[PDB]
């Protein structure tokens, strides 16, 4: 029901905010955005730029992704990102995680028609 580039959206755009709100994003964004629903996930990185800014990655520069796979794009410019990584004392369903602000080129793995962000592989 849920396309791979809504989820796509769902796991990783945050254009709301310009930085990571605050030392609270990633527990508040990571259950919002229902990455705590059966699981804590345990990394997961918003992006702070337009969609269109971020759809248009998938032209720019191409870069193997980290499977193997061939069809992942480097941003040409820095984007803000804020990245989630789970703490140590984090327990389901009390999902807890650090909150880090970055400005780093972002790395998606796009598919379909039109051409689209549908994983986000990394950031540089």
């Amino acid at each position: 029901k849920e396309t791979a580039a809504a989820k796509f959206e769902r796991q990783h755009m945050d254009s709301s905010t310009s930085a990571a709100s605050s030392s609270n994003y990633c527990n508040q964004m990571m259950k919002s955005r229902n990455l705590t629903k059966d699981r804590c996930k345990p990394v997961n990185t918003f992006v702070h730029e337009s969609l269109a800014d971020v759809q248009a990655v998938c032209s720019q520069k191409n870069v193997a992704c980290k499977n193997g796979q061939t069809n992942c794009y480097q941003s040409y410019s820095t984007m803000s990102i804020t990245d989630c990584r789970e703490t140590g004392s984090s327990k389901y369903p009390n999902c807890a995680y650090k909150t880090t602000q970055a400005n780093k080129h972002i790395i998606v793995a796009c598919e379909g028609n039109p051409y689209v962000p549908v994983h986000f592989d990394a950031s540089v």
